[PDB]
């Protein structure tokens, strides 16, 4: 029932969604009784390093505003040397979520979703930002449509490239990312959900002589897609242009 003011207008804290490191999510209501979401940032240990961090992420999420509706509405902020105040439009849960909730996943659903998916991951990559690590939790659900929350900017491994694993780096990575998130939408399991050991799963990423199940479906669209996506070589993976041009996002 706390209340507090961003910019001089007042919030009215409804109850708490998350909380990060020195980081806190909330839902709240202004003046004219609308609900959005807060989020409070201290930076009081943050160091010079972490700073400009959250300033870039911030700045990027208030210019990819104007290009997309699939990246999340930033209406206010107030910054300081204190701590930060995001007035954000507020979503109903994550993608994560609401997977890890919903036992049977709609074709429609499914489509509708992967299409929101690559028009963010799209806009973010004409800008020159590749997230570089995609999980469902880095989009939300807002009215029906999904949303991108963060630009790897400011952790589970199974969604990660295996570029990613060799770095021990493209727009072609995020298109690996995307490629095992609908994954889970279609199958209901990562391609290496299977392997309990995180040390055997990295090897096996990397692997390519180890066989990713792709099982015959009623939909062959998104098999050619989850195909098309999930292939070692970057440069053999298809991009982002291509995939928004595919039979499975664009015929009826
Ligand atoms: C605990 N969870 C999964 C929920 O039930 C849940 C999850 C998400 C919810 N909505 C929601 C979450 C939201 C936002 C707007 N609405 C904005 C943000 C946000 C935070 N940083 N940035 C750059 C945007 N946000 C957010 O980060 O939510 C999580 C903390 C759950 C990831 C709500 Cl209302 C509930």
């Amino acid at each position: 029932f706390q209340s507090m003011s961003v910019k001089g207008r007042i919030y009215s804290i409804l109850k708490q969604i998350g909380s990060g490191g020195s980081s806190k999510v909330f839902q709240v209501l202004n003046e004219k009784k609308q609900i959005y979401a807060i989020k409070y940032v201290n930076l009081e240990e943050a160091d010079n390093q972490t700073l400009d961090s959250y300033r870039n992420e911030i700045a990027y999420l208030n210019k990819l505003q104007q290009h997309s509706d699939k990246i999340i509405r930033l209406y206010d902020y107030e910054i300081t040397d204190q701590y930060i105040y995001m007035v954000m439009e507020c979503g109903n849960i994550d993608l994560n979520g609401w997977l890890k909730k919903k036992k049977s996943i709609d074709p429609w659903e499914r489509k509708s979703y992967w299409k929101n998916m690559l028009e963010a991951v799209h806009t973010i990559h004409q800008h020159g930002i590749v997230h570089s690590d995609l999980k469902p939790a880095n989009f939300l659900i807002v009215d029906g449509m999904l949303k991108l929350i963060d630009f790897g900017i400011a952790g589970t491994v199974n969604y990660m490239p295996p570029e990613a694993i060799k770095d021990m780096i493209s727009p072609k990575s995020d298109v690996w990312s995307l490629g095992c998130i609908l994954y889970y939408m279609t199958y209901g399991k990562t391609p290496f959900q299977q392997i309990i050991n995180q040390i055997s799963k990295l090897h096996a990423i990397i692997d390519p002589n180890h066989e990713i199940e792709f099982p015959d479906i009623p939909e062959k669209d998104l098999q050619d897609v989850l195909k098309c996506c999930l292939k070692r070589d970057p440069k053999q993976r298809i991009s982002i242009p291509e995939l928004l041009a595919h039979p499975y996002v664009q015929i009826q």
